[PDB]
């Protein structure tokens, strides 16, 4: 496993941003060129050249070789590398990919005032309670820490919001009471937070326990790179 990260310091220049164009599909040029704002493009573009950059040094291949294609639910994937598994995030001026031989998952958040969406549709009563517990200062890096672990998970397992696979098993407890089991004891997912800036909340969801210590940083120079 491994983890990577872009920081952007400064946006990418008109020149910068022409040229990690050159490595995508056409259909992700499009929709880059179709962002309201040039800040979300410059996301979704790095974090497109970092997965090329990292699965096509991975097999000796190029940037520009890779093809992407989408799962059922969305999860990009690379079918002609199995067992290139990877995730995205970004958020603010972090661009953030996961990588492992098994199905991963990564979010990092910008921390921002909260809002009761999300928090109350996607949010337990439970966790919704406990974030109402915070005080107002600590609300808002509470909120986005229960949130990007939480969709770490269903970013790792891809299957969406609503796992229909036999993924489940119902279990009795005092008097009747159910406790749904999941996921399955023999496939288990663990999950990592990572401190990278105040301003931020990571987490990685992954198969096995192995979580690297350190997150790789890559600029602007290093993905613009040729490295036959
Ligand atoms: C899970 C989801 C809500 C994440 O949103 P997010 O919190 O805004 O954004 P993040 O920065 O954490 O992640 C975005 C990336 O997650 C990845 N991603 C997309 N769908 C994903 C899914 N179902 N599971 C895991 N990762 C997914 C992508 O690499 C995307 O990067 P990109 O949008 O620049 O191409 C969203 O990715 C999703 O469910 N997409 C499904 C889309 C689909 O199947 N069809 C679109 C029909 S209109
Ligand atoms: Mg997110």
């Amino acid at each position: 496993m491994k983890i990577y990260g872009i920081y952007m310091d400064r946006p990418l220049s008109q020149e910068e941003n022409e040229r990690f164009m050159t490595f995508i599909s056409p259909e992700k040029r499009e929709k880059c060129r179709r962002f309201y704002h040039k800040e979300d493009a410059h996301r979704t573009l790095l974090g497109d050249v970092l997965v090329r950059s990292v699965i096509s040094r991975q097999y000796q291949l190029d940037k520009s070789d890779i093809r992407f294609s989408t799962q059922e639910y969305g999860k990009p994937c690379i079918p002609d590398l199995p067992d290139a598994h990877f995730n995205i995030s970004h958020s603010g001026r972090w661009v953030i990919g996961a990588f492992d031989s098994q199905p991963i998952g990564i979010d990092i958040e910008k921390t921002k005032p909260i809002s009761l969406e999300i928090a109350k549709r996607f949010f337990s009563k439970t966790e919704y309670s406990d974030l109402l517990a915070k005080d107002k200062d600590e609300q808002t890096d509470y909120f986005y820490h229960l949130w990007s672990m939480k969709e770490s998970f269903i970013k790792q397992e891809g299957k969406g919001l609503s796992l229909p696979l036999d993924s489940f098993s119902v279990r009795l407890h005092q008097d009747g009471q159910v406790s749904i089991e999941l996921p399955d004891s023999h496939s288990p997912c663990y999950i990592k937070t990572y401190e990278v800036d105040p301003g931020y909340k990571m987490a990685v969801c992954a198969a096995h326990p192995d979580f690297p210590e350190d997150i790789t940083m890559v600029s602007y120079e290093e993905l613009l790179r040729a490295a036959a």
